[PDB]
């Protein structure tokens, strides 16, 4: 999908997991985040249209993305453990790469 | 890009990385290594073709790309510190994550 | 060292961080902070003086120093890189993780 | 404890790993092997007795405890998700990183 396509997907299941009773549910939202966050890999941000896929800044943004999926990673390793407060705080935390991309090009 | 598509980006860079002279391959490789695991995620892989994108066996078939996103990820980082042979060699560690799921899953 | 010495270890540090000038310093205080961190590994905190090295309480108490283990090493393949101002931040960041911790076990 | 210690705790649980039969015995030996990479850490190896521990050297011994560190956090999820047999791949998998050091600086 779309870049503002994939970030609705990371913004809606962040609040499923914010909400969550149980573990199934947890996991099912990270999984959608996961392939969200790896299919926006792809994608050029308005911000640097114009610039090539090779600019320290292309290879800036691309990084905050390996460090969300490590993070969503994890918190799903949390997850299947039936850790769903310790996997709802790993999902929080996240929010930090989040607001660290955005800040920067957004 | 499709699935077997994806592998053979992941394994032709392999080997330019292995031959590879000065840190600028090196890189262009990884990134493009990266690119091909990263769609790579959604990807099913024939031997489970029946199971839902939920079985513990889908599951556990993208883990294997997590972990190998996460070493191209840290290869590359030896690669912009001028490290060349480092990055080459942590190109070939790889390979026991190809390994991995290859005889699991291919 | 013992566990009060390493926090502070990590604190002094993380100033030396916000305020640096250079790649030098910034290299010097993460690599400070990192021996910090594998340092305090093997601590038990006061709050689970309680539980033996087994508990699901100090599984998960030694889970938040991979974490910031990892977030330390990813900040000095910045620092390597030269990247300042990325690294002043990749240790701001960190934060997220120091205070998750002090939350629950603090 | 000191370098030559840790490396055994490191190798004796390995073995215990390949053997076991149930996931509470995998989760104890990658603790152990956990605290004795952390320690591990600050050691200097024979091979670089006289460099200081800035010399691009010390940084990519520590390096490839980061690496071993990574991998052992990772197996022990595995284990914690009652996926035995691929725990013990995990563990199998970080021979590459005891070889690849090994290689350089044993
Ligand atoms: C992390 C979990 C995360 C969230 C949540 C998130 C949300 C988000 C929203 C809701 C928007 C759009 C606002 C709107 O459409 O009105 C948005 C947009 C962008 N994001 Fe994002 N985002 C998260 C993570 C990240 C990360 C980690 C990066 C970079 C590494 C990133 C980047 C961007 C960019 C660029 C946009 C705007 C694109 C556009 O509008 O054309 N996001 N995000
Ligand atoms: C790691 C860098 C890596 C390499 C290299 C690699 C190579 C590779 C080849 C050459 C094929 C060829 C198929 C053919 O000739 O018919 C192939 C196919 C599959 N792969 Fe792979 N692969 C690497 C990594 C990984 C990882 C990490 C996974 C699992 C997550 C994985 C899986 C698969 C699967 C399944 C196939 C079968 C697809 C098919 O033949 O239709 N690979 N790969
Ligand atoms: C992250 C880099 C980090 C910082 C910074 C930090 C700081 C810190 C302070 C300042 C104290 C109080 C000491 C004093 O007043 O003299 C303190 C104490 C504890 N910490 Fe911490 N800490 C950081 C990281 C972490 C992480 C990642 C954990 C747990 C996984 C953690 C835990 C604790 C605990 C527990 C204490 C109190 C225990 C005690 O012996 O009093 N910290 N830290
Ligand atoms: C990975 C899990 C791993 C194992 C296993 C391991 C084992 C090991 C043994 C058995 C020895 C010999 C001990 C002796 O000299 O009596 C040994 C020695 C060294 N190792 Fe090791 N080691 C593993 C991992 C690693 C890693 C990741 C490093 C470096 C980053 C490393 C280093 C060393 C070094 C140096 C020695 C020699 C020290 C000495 O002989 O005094 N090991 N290891
Ligand atoms: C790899 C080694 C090197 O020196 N360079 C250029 C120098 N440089 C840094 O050391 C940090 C940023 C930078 O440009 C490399 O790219
Ligand atoms: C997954 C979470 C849970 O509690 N259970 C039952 C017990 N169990 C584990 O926690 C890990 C292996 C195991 O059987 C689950 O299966
Ligand atoms: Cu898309
Ligand atoms: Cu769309
Ligand atoms: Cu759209
Ligand atoms: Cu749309
Ligand atoms: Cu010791
Ligand atoms: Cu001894
Ligand atoms: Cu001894
Ligand atoms: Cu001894
Ligand atoms: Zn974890
Ligand atoms: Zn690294
Ligand atoms: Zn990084
Ligand atoms: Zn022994
Ligand atoms: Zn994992």
């Amino acid at each position: 999908a779309d870049l503002e396509d994939n970030m609705e997907t990371l913004n809606d299941n962040l609040k499923v997991i914010e909400k969550a009773d149980n573990a199934a549910q947890v996991k099912d939202a990270l999984t959608k985040m996961a392939a969200a966050a790896a299919d926006a890999w792809s994608a050029t941000p308005p911000k640097l249209e114009d610039k090539s896929p090779d600019s320290p800044e292309m290879h800036d943004f691309r990084h905050g993305f390996w460090i969300l999926i490590g993070q969503i990673h994890d918190a799903l390793h949390l997850a299947n453990e039936c850790k769903v407060k310790e996997a709802q705080a790993a999902a929080e935390q996240l929010k930090t790469t989040c607001n660290a991309c955005h800040q920067k090009y957004r």
